[PDB]
RNA sequence: CUGCAUGGCUGUCGUCAGCUCGUGUUGUGAAAUGUUGGGUUAAGUCCCGCAACGAGCGCAACCCUUAUCCUUUGUUGCCAG
């Protein structure tokens, strides 16, 4: 079975035409997805996440959005989970050459 | 003979707050960014914040000196005891 109950939103006024893979009709105050074929909307993405997670890969969780900032910090127990949730810096993944000296500052201070 | 040849030697914009670099980003590229912006300062000084994060020179700090008390040594100055 391809459900897997994961979505209950119905989007009552405004939509994006890029959502056409999931939305198969819209009549009267709804832009609702297909809820009986939900698994193919994420199965390949979670299979790739499972492949990375089982090949010692490091997983970064991002949630600066206040609703979930304290929720995204807990998901793993033995796998390499990392998170950012209160605040970012400019070039915090790209300028790691400079961030790796601020990681020292967190204990040197 | 000669400070548009050079040393030496002395001034001034100027103790002014000015001046840039790496990494990361951007633009075809020279080059920009940071250094703009907010509140400020003696001041690119300090805190706050974003595609920027950090570093250094000048600055800051540190130096010589002044008003005051405590303590001590004294003449052919001073005379308190």
């Amino acid at each position: 079975m391809l459900k897997a109950g994961v979505h209950f939103g119905h989007q009552t006024r405004y939509w994006n035409p890029k959502m056409k893979p999931f939305i198969f009709g819209a009549r009267n105050k709804v832009h609702i997805i297909n809820l009986e074929k939900t698994v193919p909307m994420f199965n390949e993405a979670l299979a790739e996440l499972n492949k990375i997670a089982s090949r010692k890969g490091k997983i970064l969780f991002v949630g600066t959005k206040r609703a979930a900032s304290e929720a995204v910090k807990d998901a793993a127990l033995s796998c390499d989970q990392f998170f950012v949730n209160h605040r970012w810096l400019g070039g915090m993944l790209t300028n790691w050459k400079t961030v790796r000296q601020s990681i020292k500052r967190l204990k040197d201070l």
